[PDB]
RNA sequence: ACGGACUC
């Protein structure tokens, strides 16, 4: 029933303040809110990496209020350009995401109204296996192709 | 730097 298997998300640095809030603040109503484990590393592209650990349902809360603060802080300091969502997965899960020809991929693109690439794989590194899938939309399509995104890549954990 | 945090 549990999959040990947490969502990782590429932030940019900028916003990382908004997302844990004075004093914690913020982030703490968020682990409390979706019931999740939420870790930030202090030091670590100007981005950094947030992993997610919690129920499915609590795992996509989570990750839709982060995409509703980062946004709001993007409107409140006039930050004009767009902000991705961004999901790491291992390149040993991305192939049920991706599936024959795309097919998964293109079917999810076409359930959320989102445009989503993967990083290619050369780009990967001896000792980073990660690849980054980089999603294009809305706060809400955005929250809805992580849903779909993540289901794969568990199914893909699960079995493969 | 709005850096919070729950083990194994």
């Amino acid at each position: 029933k549990p999959c040990d298997l947490p969502l990782r998300l590429l932030v940019p640095t900028q916003f990382v303040g908004a997302i844990i809030g004075k004093e914690g603040a913020t982030i703490r109503n968020i682990t409390k809110q979706t019931q999740s484990k939420i870790d930030v590393h202090r030091k670590e592209a100007a981005e950094k990496s947030i992993t997610i650990l919690s129920t499915p349902e609590g795992t996509s809360a989570a990750c839709k209020s982060i995409l509703e603060i980062m946004h709001k802080e993007a409107q409140d300091i006039k930050f004009t350009e767009e902000i991705p969502l961004k999901i790491l997965a291992h390149n040993n899960f991305v192939g049920r995401l991706i599936g024959k020809e795309g097919r998964n991929l293109k079917k999810i693109e076409q359930d959320t109204d989102t445009k989503i690439t993967i990083s290619p794989l050369q780009e990967l590194t001896l000792y980073n296996p990660e690849r980054t899938i980089t999603v294009k939309g809305s706060v809400e399509t955005c929250a809805k192709a992580e849903e779909e995104i993540m289901k794969k890549i568990r199914e893909s954990y699960e079995n493969d």
